[PDB]
């Protein structure tokens, strides 16, 4: 009972969503919008936005304003021209999916609300907009259900190739076309899971380990280095360089990489690479195992809440789940044989 | 290549079924002018409902809620005497946070967002009688049809479904997780199902959901939706014919619409539902069903790719077992 | 801790299990003093057969060769009119390599290797009668134990087990792979179980191994040994009292030594081996039974690092399953 | 059909194990015993007792010299001096049981039948006697059916301390111990379940991989470098190098040590090491999926015969298989609830 408490239903996971440790309104001394009082009425409208999201209600749409949507756009403009050479199959294959139904034109600012129908059907994750930082497990325990925390703000128009923050530009551009992929969003799904409960050492080797996959892991798909790190995604002059021939490449390991330290402002020392999300997905899940916590949870994605497995009983049902799903495939199988005689 | 007949691969897609209403509506022998004009009022609501939007809340006259009270209070009297104890269980939870009152009437909107919570069901209210092909497709989704209106001049007598029979008679068995997965497992057994397949399961729903019994500490209980709102046949069917559920000998027989059944037993929902799936392999289809809750979406299995996937996911949820078989040892050396 | 009755947990103890022999010893019925110098020598052999050395080969005698003959010629006029399809598809290959032979006797040693390669059984020659527990017990090995002696006098008349029987009876369906499954189920069930438990066991053996039929084609043949070994009875149970396979409900029934049975059917042997798995939960035992076929032992399933190395194993099969899959696809495209 | 041949069942297995490329009785030029004409007459003994060998006959006694014997004795206490700190848990847990039951004592060299029957009770493993060198497709099929071949000649007494062959010595010290392990054989095992019917390229890399891991592999435990490669535990000066200081040591991983040449002379660039041997086990597994061949393999241990997985009638009935076995986990946890509480 001494274990940190975690959401346990998907409605509880606005205390976390809530629990904002420093909010978007509050610039740092060198932003480039610091001295701004029309960028601060938009940054603290946007928190306001934020704030009064509630579970249950569709995300508020937001009118854009027009150096909002030009610093859109031009972020929009130089990334598309690196990401058939520098982006994963994944991103590719995803984004103009995302032109298609979610308005990703340069022309326009997506909304939130679109973006996250748009998960649900393809993955499963949806997204929630956040009035700023949270703490690391609170960031992680959304990913547990699938629910990543999205800013909805505009980077400063001064310099709209490099913000030190997360920006909308960077939820759309960076996360959600990976967001997009099933099998990422188990891996990122058991990120979180793995949080729930756990230590604050514990947590903070997730949050880097997020830090080296989700934000700037590279992968290798059919022997070349292609970026799904969001934060890689979102920066063209680290993106250039993490594909660049002097750069420092690890391939990735849950327990071995989770121990570095991130550099926010400076190019990362080496980037780690998995060779697929399956293949990182598995990585975290025996990660997990070595995470000290009383119990283990076991997602229920029908009711939205995490099942505690302390017990012989709930641990059989799993199994005898298990056993009916694999039931089916022997369905398929037959099914599959009955009709192609194979 | 679509031979088969087309059900819903989304759940956004469920909306085409729940609307293709064959029959909205009244019969000689049902009884008053001024109840017709909340029913059109009422099916307008229910056809006006589409996938995403809240349910929407409901005035109730005084004659539709004392009604309401006057089942309840009938029915409440032999709940703990002839119903399972899952109902009994859900009973009181639905009392503090549906609004389940004698004075009133409890909205779709409340009992939706709770059978999420405790078995991921959903309501939708619906405009009419539905094709036995569209309402077992709901299942599928868990989403239960409800009707939204109130029995008119004699409340114990009823001929057709109402919101009374929906909340006091499905509910309190939609909230148990296991009779959850019961239900839905008839829905994917139905979907791209041939006309013949699928009454035959409408016969299996009806026998099992609508009137089935359960034996539970060796003592004879009902679980039937039907029998929970009619207390006449719900006395009946416990006072001395029975017989075991298998799927493949109950839907042969015959469901008659005014007199009482010649009525099922199961141990459990669990075992009712396996007898379920077994059944569903007899069913001609080109393909088998795997449900995705994540994106609510049907996943057809035809390849070997969407098996494995299958596959591979069932093995991870094994090392969530070993996991949890680990931590076990570690913390109590067992 | 051990209250519970001792059992055989590596195959190089199960020689304790064949060599308790209850009775080795002939009745007033049974028929001649040259027969009995030979069933003494019969019995020395098999008492001084132990783990891991060849099965002794025998030199039979004119007079038990003629005999085997002509059980041989009688029970193969009509074993393809009512045996089972396994027994009809194993009985060729018998002839192939195990010297089945209206003119020979075929040696437990030639049967053995014949049966470990097809199925993983292999044959141990008995002194005598085992107690039930003891019998079992080999079946959970896959070992079963044969008498090597030869009926006297009549020849279609036998009120034992003799090596004809064994051979004839048991051993071409001892060759499938399923029905192994399902006889080393009913010797897994046996273990460490009570008297009480043991004995319906047993008559679950009885009437599924030694008296069992099973549709196929959807047509009645027998699988049972005792009904393979013994014509009349044979061409009785297929003509016109006959009941499904349940193990808790066949249990109950009794065995008559002399008379007619009042005969179980199964669909197949995975059927029942399912349905015996499903009754060996309410066995009491404070324990599960896994087998390990790579250290012939067995798994005794109590704590939870036992029970995750088995799903650990299940785990590493599923990905077998998997690879299996795509290599499918890889070449098909399917 | 143009797969290369493999055994199918356990009998056929006699074709690999008598296919010898090079006899035992063949010294080599730079042999400690090529003039020894004394030490000729043992190995082409023990080349005729391996090559006399027939599947279902008991593996046949050596009665073995004095010079054996004590060359055998001068291995074993050196080694025996350094397996409390060199050696990994498994090792020095089952030696003392070699020790109660296979003759493990100085002044007696142990003999294959006793050691097999051992192997067979721990793990299913049993030892044949080879009278030389195989293909290493012929070697790695023995693995398949976790039949390991074992040389029965002793090294020359010429210097014991050093053999550049595998001699009973290394099979004994080097390989059995950790043959006993039921995670390690399933590891071996899996290797050679890869080889069956593979490409000869794809057989060199398991070979490799074998080399890397079974007979030169380091483990850790406990924070701890221990070997457990079986060559490094019969080579006291390879063997106190592999955890010394200045040595090039990496992780174990299938695709990237496979490539890697193995030094018959000279110290190893590198040694490899894995957490877990079924951690090793698994890495195998995933290994096995990128090895091409027109059908996967399972292994029958009942009928001790390789199952063709090529259709889905085969697979759904090892589906079907798997769900009875998982009805017995079900089974085991509801008497552990049942008697226990929990
Ligand atoms: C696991 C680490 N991790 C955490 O522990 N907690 C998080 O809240 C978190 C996070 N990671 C990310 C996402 C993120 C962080 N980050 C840094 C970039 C440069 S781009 C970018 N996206 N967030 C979301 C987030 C939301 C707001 C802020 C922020 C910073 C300054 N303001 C005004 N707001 C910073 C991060
Ligand atoms: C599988 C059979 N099955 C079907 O094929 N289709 C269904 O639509 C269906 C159903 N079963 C039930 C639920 C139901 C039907 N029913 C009859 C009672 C008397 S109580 C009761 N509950 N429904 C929902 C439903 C909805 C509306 C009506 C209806 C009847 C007359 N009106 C004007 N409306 C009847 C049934
Ligand atoms: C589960 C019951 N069951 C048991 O409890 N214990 C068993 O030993 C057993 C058995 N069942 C069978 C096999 C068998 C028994 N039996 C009787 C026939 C008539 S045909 C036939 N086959 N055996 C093997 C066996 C071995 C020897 C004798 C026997 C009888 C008389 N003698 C001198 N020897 C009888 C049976
Ligand atoms: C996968 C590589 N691999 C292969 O491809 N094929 C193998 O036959 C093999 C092997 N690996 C090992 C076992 C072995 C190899 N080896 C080298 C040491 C130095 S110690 C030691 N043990 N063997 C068994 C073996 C048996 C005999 C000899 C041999 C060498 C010279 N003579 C006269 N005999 C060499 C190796
Ligand atoms: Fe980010
Ligand atoms: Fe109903
Ligand atoms: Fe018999
Ligand atoms: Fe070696």
């Amino acid at each position: 009972e001494d274990v940190p408490w975690f959401p346990r239903k998907i409605s509880e996971l606005d205390k976390c969503s809530h629990r904002v440790l420093m909010y978007g309104s509050e610039l740092d001394a060198d932003h480039p919008g610091f001295k701004d009082n029309v960028y601060r009425q938009r940054r603290k409208y946007f928190v306001d936005v934020a704030m009064g999201y509630k579970y249950g209600q569709p995300i508020p749409r937001v009118e854009y304003t027009e150096e909002e949507t030009k610093t859109w756009g031009v972020v929009f403009r130089e990334l598309s021209k690196l990401y058939p050479t520098h982006a994963c199959r994944e991103y590719l294959k995803n984004f103009p999916l995302l032109t298609k139904y979610c308005g990703y034109r340069e022309d326009n600012v997506p909304q939130l609300e679109d973006v996250s129908m748009f998960l649900k059907e393809r993955s499963g994750f949806t997204v929630r907009p956040v009035a700023g930082y949270l703490s690391p497990r609170d960031f992680l325990a959304g990913l547990a259900y699938r629910v990543f925390h999205c800013t909805q703000y505009i980077r400063h128009g001064s310099d709209p190739l490099y913000t030190p923050e997360p920006d909308t530009c960077h939820e759309l551009l960076g996360h959600v076309p990976l967001l997009a992929d099933p099998k990422f969003a188990q891996f990122s799904q058991e990120i979180g899971l793995a949080s729930l409960g756990a230590s604050d050492e514990d947590v903070q080797k997730l949050a880097t380990c997020y830090f080296f996959t989700i934000e700037f892991g590279l992968c290798k798909q059919e022997g070349q280095l292609r970026a799904y790190g969001a934060g890689l995604l979102s920066s063209i002059g680290e993106l250039k360089h993490a594909l660049s021939d002097k750069a420092c490449v690890k391939a990735f390991d849950p327990k071995t990489t989770c121990l570095q330290e991130c550099l926010i402002t400076t190019f990362q020392e080496a980037y780690f690479v998995s060779e697929s999300f399956e293949e990182a997905k598995e990585k975290m899940r025996d990660f997990a195992k070595s995470i000290t916590r009383p119990f283990s949870v076991y997602f229920n994605p029908y009711t939205q809440s995490i099942e505690i497995l302390k017990d012989t009983r709930s641990i059989e049902n799993v199994v005898q789940d298990l056993r009916s799903d694999l039931n089916t495939v022997c369905d398929a199988l037959n099914k599959m044989n009955q009709y192609l005689g194979i």
